C-alpha cells in the first residue's frame, strides 16, 4: 500500500484528479493495483 496525502491551496470545486503513471519498460504483466480517492479527516 501507498498513501499520497494532498493538501489543495485553497477550497475549490474539484472536477477531478489525473493519476498519471509509468510502469517500468520490463514488465511482463500488468500489475493488479486499485487506485482509490479518498478525503481527509
Amino acid at each position: 500500500e501507498h498513501v499520497f496525502e494532498l493538501v489543495l491551496p485553497k477550497a475549490c470545486m474539484v472536477g477531478h484528479v489525473d493519476f498519471k503513471f509509468v510502469l517500468n519498460s520490463n514488465i511482463t504483466n500488468i500489475p493488479q493495483i486499485q487506485v482509490t480517492l479518498l478525503k481527509n479527516k
